[PDB]
């Protein structure tokens, strides 16, 4: 992923914003790197990942899961993350 798409603007829509919330302040914008920080965030307050299990975050049972529209994905596929993402914002 390029470093400049850190720096992209992005207005979450109402329930990924509900999420952000639980970890963050509220904002009419943010930035990339923020929206990843706190879904990190979010994702470990609600034990959807744990470190023992090999790369995948379990959603299934979260309001994150209903936003991503899947039940489960790896960490470390990034472009997938932010594709999934993308479905809940309006880019500034
Ligand atoms: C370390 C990482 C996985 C890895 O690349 O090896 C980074 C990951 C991340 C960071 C920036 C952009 C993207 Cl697309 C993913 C990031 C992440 C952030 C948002 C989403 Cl939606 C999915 C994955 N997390 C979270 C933990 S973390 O980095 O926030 N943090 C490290 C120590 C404890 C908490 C995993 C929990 C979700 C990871 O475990």
């Amino acid at each position: 992923i390029p470093a400049s798409e850190q720096e992209t603007l992005v207005r979450p829509k109402p329930l990924l914003l509900k999420l952000l919330k639980s970890v963050g302040a509220q904002k009419d914008t943010y930035t990339m790197k923020e929206v990843l920080f706190y879904l990190g965030q979010y994702i470990m307050t609600k034990r959807l990942y744990d470190e023992k299990q090999q790369h995948i975050v379990y959603c299934s049972n979260d309001l994150l899961g209903d936003l991503f529209g899947v039940p489960s994905f790896s960490v470390k596929e990034h472009r997938k993350i932010y594709t999934m993402i993308y479905r809940n914002l309006v880019v500034v």
